[PDB]
C-alpha cells in the first residue's frame, strides 16, 4: 500500500 499515495514509487516496485 505504497503507491496509493503517489509519493511511495521507490518500495513500490
Amino acid at each position: 500500500g505504497c503507491c496509493s499515495d503517489v509519493r511511495c514509487r521507490y518500495r513500490c516496485r
